[PDB]
């Protein structure tokens, strides 16, 4: 056409990026948000934005696709006055860990779970823009940890769970916040 | 406010997100690249793309203030069929780390040196897409290190290297990478 052929340029306005994991795989494209609320979800008619179950998956292990199941509805992503905040539309818990939900001064990032139904303050800007947690040591030598959170379905992570690490986790998701 | 609409809250096409740092301080908004080619530059000639000159840091380091200078015409990030490319067009050398440049089977990942007009393959789509590091742990542990890559400007880190970590350079970038 005109305006159809032409490739317009990159953004700072894009407010976060998701990741979509299958345990160690990192499944479809990353999905850049620009509207203020972004439902992420498994099928079609079950929200407006990041569809999972259209992604093309290389892992087919059988529990992968039990938590699959599971997520129906899923999550939504709102960015409120005070913060960006995540509601759990499903009908399992889901866990997140956010370096701004944590004590500073505390050693190590905690997993929360967050009940169907429930919310929580995923990202605290102000929080976020002067967090220092300096008994911390990986932190301080992962300060990109401090607008990273992670988000597993169905199954925690970490300690009093099963997986130590988020990456033997069957469905999860990695987003990272822009400073805004 | 007053009309229906078609929303779609983000989007697929942005093939790589920049963040800047120095030193352990994230300095300006993320960039999220569409177009094929990214200048990122201090100071360049009707210069167009990503400029770190205008940011307006809270690090007021004299070092950090010295290689923020030094980056002058900085690097240009180029996406082609076969696969991201960087090339230095600053007069220092520039350091990076990405798990596409490395031996699969060590132990750890190096960090590369490029020297001024030269060029290197900072990412490539085909080896990352499965990419196992099976003596790598941390790697195993954050396998998001493996669409992630580092880019330090004028100073090294790691091995041979006074700077231990990534987060004690002053001025360097953060790249994650989409996929195909
Ligand atoms: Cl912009
Ligand atoms: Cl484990
Ligand atoms: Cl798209
Ligand atoms: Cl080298
Ligand atoms: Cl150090």
């Amino acid at each position: 056409s005109d305006s159809q052929l032409l490739l317009e340029p990159g953004d700072r306005s894009h407010w976060c990026v998701v990741a979509y994991w299958e345990e160690k795989t990192r499944v479809g494209r990353l999905y850049c948000v620009q509207e203020p609320s972004l439902d992420i979800f498994y099928d079609l008619p079950q929200g407006n934005g990041f569809c999972l179950g259209q992604l093309n998956s290389d892992n087919k292990s059988q529990l992968v696709q039990k938590v699959r199941s599971k997520i129906g509805c899923g999550i939504q992503l709102t960015r409120e006055v005070d913060g960006v905040w995540v509601y759990n539309r499903s009908s399992y818990p889901i866990f997140i860990k956010s370096a701004t939900l944590d004590n500073p001064d505390s050693r190590t990032l905690l997993v929360h779970k967050v009940f169907p139904g429930f919310s929580i303050k995923a990202f605290d800007y102000e929080k976020a823009y002067s967090l220092q947690r300096p008994n911390d040591h990986e932190f301080m030598q992962q300060p990109w940890t401090g607008f990273t959170v992670q988000i597993s379905f169905v199954k925690g992570w970490g300690q009093c769970y099963t997986r130590q690490f988020i990456s033997s986790c069957p469905c999860w998701l990695e987003v990272i916040f822009n400073s805004r």
